[PDB]
């Protein structure tokens, strides 16, 4: 008789249980106490109690085992920086020994740490230089003596690289036994600096004034070196020498990133590089000379990976995926059709064949075995918003063997995977449309050794309360299949009239339609404030192979936006939508479209929220933008980067309701773009509302803030909803 | 039919469809003044024809922002290119024109980018800073001198002040000052070296791809603060053969103490200039009295001569010590300050005694010392009715004090209550300048028989105009609080109805010597409130506000944030208790030390007020500058008054807001009160998750003054008040 309110969402009343575990054989595994688990049976017991680290001093934030299990990191002192860079303090406990290591330590304020992947070997970032150490209680030796802080970054990346490129903060590459250690390392000494105020405690009398290295669109960027030190030869009295593997010369005649780094065996290693302008990539593959002590990367054996109607990759090039010997690989690649799909390469060959074909994407490669490649894809049902595990056979590509489709058809259609070290075991995470499912297999005859979570605990509290569903579907377009989905409100009425909200992402690659059960903002909208909330894949999206995602090459905030207005019109003619209360609310590219949307004078909207939108794509960085857009040149772009601004459709925005919110610490869309708007909005005489958030970032994500935030919107929606 | 329908709206205020009318004037003579084409009227006859024809600089190729004529009306100086600063201090390109020879001069043009011209009082000798530098021109064709050789962007400032003396002590750019005939160039130099900057994002034009990191010396609460020097050059004895050397006056050693300030610079004669220093600590100033010796060309302030000015209740002066009005021998003075009882009245000093003698005395205050002759001085107060908020002309004999004889206040006792004055170059004719209650009224003076001239403007073309629309009227009266008046006015809708409940706003100022009750004649926001949408919107003047005395004005010394604000909350008690107030609906609004006063007010946790609008109000003293916070609040360390300073933050407060509806606007271009301020009272309404609505503006500053600003501030405003009043 209750429903889930909004306070239920901000405090979570309803948690969602999760099974996180951390593999560490073929057959072991972690689980957080910290306790070892068995695949096999799941006996053995307990690795470290609840408090023995009782008498640290410090609060532990996370831990890392070595490979080999003799020694445990043990992170404290954590400052979040960026979106996955980071600063901590560092201390390694002898597992054996059962004592914290005193000499020789890990300074304060590291970057980056990791394990060789085999043994104990340590690395570790510090001052933005690459440090090695043998054992945990010796010397460590110094690799670089370049690492300058906001121009020279070895072993970690800059602000566009971890946004942008590896979704990462580290740039270290240990090669699969652990005497190879490779790096990257950038350079931003041209790269213009972005200025924003920190206000920071009550306290600070003065506001601080914050500067990244932040190349946007058409500025100069970083450049990029890499490196491979020997680590198994290194001196304690000469420096460490590092090998440089150069660019390609197809590389070398303009600006190009570095977009993958893949080590194929113990002395291959595989490096993928991208042109400025994203449609021509290239991978080299590179051996170890022990005549020289050098790298070659022969001419000879380089692929290329184009598109001569987009960018190459979904956001960058696929990574590739090594048979043992290292003389072959697979790897997603569209076909002919532009369909996402996984190719078999021969390293001293021009042609691969590839191994899937059809009107559906290979998501990614899991695991490949001696006998198989497992791979998650969208094939299931012809629905791009479901995901099973597939097992395809390797001596005949024909047979190939769905391993999640049928384990629970009704309430799994959206599938993860986590392989042991050999692909022995495997757990599968199941996100919908039911209540999560974490199961575990074995891999040998694919049938379940047992649940490992199955959310009744949540289930049993779910059922007192009245819960909105789910419709997934399409709409027909121009002879051709668009998804959307609906959060329908308890007790759904089609003969009743509804308000409804449009949620929107909608950029390049974007997928808001899928199979996954989601407790969120929503969730409250429609259970308790009987409001439906729709979102749309149109054109531009992904997962439906390139005539659909490349739609909007070059053309950002044209067909994404006009399919968003469509779709809103398409839900109007379905009967139980109240077409005088549609609204429309994203965040990031999503509060960009609202914003076009909105601007649009298309008269479907009443009112909208825009959270940390672009308004101009001059204003974001360079690696996102130009993906997209190519250079903001007159020959080149220009004209639609001129086209594409909200600032230009800001008449229209006397027609509708708007509310503005944006981060005043926000890194990413930096609050400049806000700015813009409400200025334009302001010179044109609209009136509008805004929020600003002091020192809140692109997340937004404070606990406070976060609270803050939803609760104001829900007021804002609400009120244009004439809801009490 | 016939009878008024129509009332002052939103668009009236925000598109100026009622103008006031001025009558702005430049004396220029005794007997002669200039007006707008550029006609040099006569005061006495009439017969003055076109001075400047309007289409004289057709040919220019620049938009002419300012003009300005040179003392013997030979030369005049167009300002053009003209780029705003701070609230005073701007950058402009100047060129001369030759009012004889009838042609632009090309030879040796003033630069671009000058900070600041300025003609001698007499003849045409012309001294401007550029790049931090004085140069001088005795001729305008002729190659500059150059004064100055130190002038260094945001560290080194001859001739112009910096951030905190532009905005908190002179209320000018200018740092530079003429002996009467020209002969001498006064100055002081400012030294920011250790100054902390402001540094906030200025965003621009949209073409901008990145955004400006503005920086600015200026010095917050306890901070270092700007040091200052003063020299005096002798324009005469320049040449082009050697660099200008000035003469440095030391400050005296009561100051050199400590941290000090300059706070006044008046020539007394050719040869003696008056100087007034203040401590850092502001119950302290001392008047130097310099003379210039013949023989060794330098200048002698002899320690006799000093006087000094204190306080024990508050602060000296009303914002900075008074300035002195010397007799034409320089022998002797005439200042304002306060008396025994705590009034302020003109006092009459000797050079050469200790002790003055006031020739005013009374529970009211002189405002301002306009003018003084040998036998004459000319001074405005509000003494008339006693009431604080009026304000009319009054000249004493000097040879007999008991001879005060009012000016103005008879002149139209209705419709003319608040005066201005503005005095023929030897006081031979006036200008009275009439503010309200009624129209405003401009009238032209012979000073010898006092009857008036001619009526200069009598705003008769906008009497027409609102003949036919409801407009508001104002109760302007006072209440008994510890046997103690304070004034309110209010702003009452057309017919009114003291039998009804009408929903009430409070305008607030209240920052101490502020006046908000008084007898002008405005059409502002409130002027649409009460006459559209029905709200009478009242002001107090409570404890801290000035032109009542001492008692009054210091009642909040050391103590901002306390009864400034609880005087502000019972007023609001007395209203409503005045039977015609909807004590469900009352608000309060302030811009600056008002929006501090609303946020403090909405976060008392009292219960009176249903919502509140904040524009760039100060959150915390420690973020507002040092002259105008330690003033007040002393410094903040825990040795003078830091508890007080960490007891009277908003941010503290921000639980209390639960209970209120609260409107935080801020420009994020806001040099005066930084963002920052309302930046940390927003976060402090986020970690206690209380709601509220927010508003800033993109790169304006702490006036929101552009055009399309100003329209969507007043618009967002009038919004969010009728909302809280259920207002259709
Ligand atoms: C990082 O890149 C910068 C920019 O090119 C390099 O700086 C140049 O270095 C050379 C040799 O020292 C100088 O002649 C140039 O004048 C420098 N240019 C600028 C603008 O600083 C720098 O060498 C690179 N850093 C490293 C060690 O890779
Ligand atoms: C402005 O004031 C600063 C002090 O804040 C002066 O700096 C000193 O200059 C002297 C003389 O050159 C040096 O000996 C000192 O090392 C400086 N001290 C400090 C604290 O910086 C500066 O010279 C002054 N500028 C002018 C031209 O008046
Ligand atoms: N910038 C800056 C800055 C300026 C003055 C003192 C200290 C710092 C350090 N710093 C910081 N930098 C860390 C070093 C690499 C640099 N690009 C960013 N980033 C942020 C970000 C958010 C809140 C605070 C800070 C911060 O204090
Ligand atoms: N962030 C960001 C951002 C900012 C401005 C324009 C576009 C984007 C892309 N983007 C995004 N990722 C895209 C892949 C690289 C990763 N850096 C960000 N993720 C999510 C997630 C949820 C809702 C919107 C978005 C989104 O717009
Ligand atoms: N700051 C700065 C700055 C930075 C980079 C280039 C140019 C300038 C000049 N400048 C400026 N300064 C003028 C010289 C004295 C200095 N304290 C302030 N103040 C403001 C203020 C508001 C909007 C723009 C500007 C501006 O461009
Ligand atoms: N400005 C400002 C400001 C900012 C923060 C606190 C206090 C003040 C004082 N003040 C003010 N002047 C006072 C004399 C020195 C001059 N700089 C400002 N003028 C007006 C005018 C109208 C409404 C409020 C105010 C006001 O609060
Ligand atoms: C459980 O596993 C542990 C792993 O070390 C093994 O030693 C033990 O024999 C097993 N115990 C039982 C009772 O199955
Ligand atoms: C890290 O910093 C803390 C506090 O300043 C200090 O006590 C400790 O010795 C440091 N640890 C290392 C490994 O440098
Ligand atoms: C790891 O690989 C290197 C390079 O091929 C080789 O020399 C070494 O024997 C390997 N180490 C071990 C112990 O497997
Ligand atoms: C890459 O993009 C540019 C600009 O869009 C285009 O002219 C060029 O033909 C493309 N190159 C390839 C390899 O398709
Ligand atoms: C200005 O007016 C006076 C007074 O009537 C008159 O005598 C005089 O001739 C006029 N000035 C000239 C010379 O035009
Ligand atoms: C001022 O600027 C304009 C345009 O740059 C130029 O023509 C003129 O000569 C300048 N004047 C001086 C004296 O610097
Ligand atoms: C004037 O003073 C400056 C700086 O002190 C010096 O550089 C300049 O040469 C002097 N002028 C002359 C030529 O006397
Ligand atoms: C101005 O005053 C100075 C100093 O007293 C004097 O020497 C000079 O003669 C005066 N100038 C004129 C033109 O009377």
């Amino acid at each position: 008789a209750k429903t889930y309110t909004l306070t239920d969402y901000l405090k979570n009343t309803y948690r969602l249980k999760l099974y996180s575990l951390r593999w560490i054989s073929d057959h072991e595994y972690l689980y957080k106490n910290i306790l070892v688990f068995n695949a096999e049976y799941g006996n053995s017991s307990v690795f470290l109690e609840n408090s023995t680290f009782d008498e640290f001093g410090h609060s532990i934030n996370d831990y890392s085992i070595s490979p080999d299990g003799q020694f445990i990191l043990l992170e404290y002192n954590y400052v979040k920086q960026w979106r996955h860079s980071y600063t901590a303090s560092y201390d390694i406990y002898d597992l054996n020994k059962r004592q914290l290591i005193t000499e020789e330590r890990i300074p304060n304020n590291t970057q980056w740490v990791t394990w060789s992947p085999v043994g104990h070997k340590l690395a570790y970032v510090w001052n933005n230089d690459i440090y090695v150490k043998i054992e945990p209680n010796l010397p460590s030796y110094r690799i670089t003596w370049t690492g300058k802080e906001d121009i020279i970054y070895n072993g970690i990346t800059d602000w566009v690289y971890e946004e942008e490129v590896f979704s990462a903060y580290s740039a270290l590459w240990w090669s699969p036994n652990g005497t190879f250690l490779a790096y990257a390392q950038f350079n931003d000494t041209e790269v213009p600096l972005i200025e924003y105020s920190f206000y920071s405690d009550e306290s600070l009398q003065y506001p601080k004034t914050v500067r990244v290295p932040y190349p946007k669109a058409g500025a100069v960027n970083p450049t990029v070196k890499f490196f491979v030190v020997n680590t198994d030869s290194l001196s304690s009295v000469t420096n460490a020498t590092s090998i440089q593997i150069t660019a390609p010369a197809s590389m070398l005649i303009g600006d190009h990133y570095l977009c993958d780094v893949t080590w194929a065996t113990q002395e291959r290693i595989s490096l993928q590089w991208l042109r400025r302008i994203q449609n021509y990539s290239v991978m080299d593959i590179c051996d170890y000379d022990e005549s020289s002590g050098r790298w070659n990367c022969l001419v000879a054996r380089q692929h290329i990976e184009m598109s001569t109607t987009g960018w190459v990759g979904r956001f960058r090039p696929s990574e590739p995926h090594f048979t043992l010997d290292g003389n072959s690989f697979y790897k997603i690649i569209s076909n002919e059709e532009g369909y996402r799909h996984i190719c078999y390469f021969q390293i001293d060959k021009k042609d691969c064949t590839f191994i899937t074909k059809g009107t559906w994407e290979v998501i990614g490669i899991e695991a490949l075995t001696s006998d198989y490649l497992y791979y998650i894809s969208n094939e299931y049902k012809g629905m791009p918003g479901g995901r099973n595990l597939y097992k395809i056979q390797l001596s005949d590509y024909t047979k190939v063997t769905c391993l999640s489709c049928e384990l629970n058809p009704e309430r799994c259609q959206y599938y993860s995977v986590s392989f042991s070290k050999e692909a022995k075991y495997y757990q599968l995470r199941c996100s919908g449309p039911g209540l999560p499912l974490y199961t575990l297999h074995s891999s040998v005859n694919d049938k379940g050794l047992r649940v490992l979570e199955d959310n009744s605990a949540l289930d049993k509290m779910l059922q007192n309360v009245q819960m909105p569903s789910k419709k997934l579907d399409f709409i027909i377009l121009n002879e051709t299949k668009f998804w959307y989905q609906m959060i329908l409100p308890p007790h759904f009425d089609k003969s009743k009239k509804y308000p409804l909200l449009l949620d929107v992402y909608a950029g390049p690659c974007s997928q808001k339609a899928d199979t996954v059960f989601r407790l969120n903002w929503a969730t409250y909208l429609a259970s308790t404030e009987n409001i439906i909330v729709a979102s749309f894949d149109g054109r531009g999206s992904g997962y439906q192979g390139d005539k659909i995602m490349h739609a909007i090459n070059r053309r950002l905030g044209t067909f994404e936006v006009e399919d968003q207005i469509e779709a809103a019109r398409q839900f109007s003619k379905m009967g139980f939508v109240d077409n005088k209360r549609i609204a429309i609310w994203g965040w990031s590219y999503g509060g960009y479209v609202t914003s076009m949307v909105l601007g649009s004078g298309s008269g479907v909207f009443k009112c909208g929220i825009a959270v940390a939108p672009v308004s101009r794509w001059e204003y974001y960085d360079s690696v996102y933008t130009e993906r997209y857009m190519g250079l903001p040149t007159p020959e080149d772009n220009l004209d639609h980067y001129r086209n594409s601004t909200v600032m230009s459709r800001a008449e229209n925005f006397k027609q509708v309701e708007y509310l503005l919110i944006h981060g005043t610490a926000d890194d990413n869309v930096h609050f400049q773009q806000s700015a813009q708007i409400s200025k334009a909005l302001v010179d044109v005489g609209v009136d509008f509302q805004a929020m600003w958030y002091t020192d809140e970032d692109h997340g937004i994500a404070s606990s406070t803030a976060h609270q803050h935030i939803y609760t104001h919107m829900s007021h804002f929606i609400k009120q244009c909803f004439s809801l009490p």
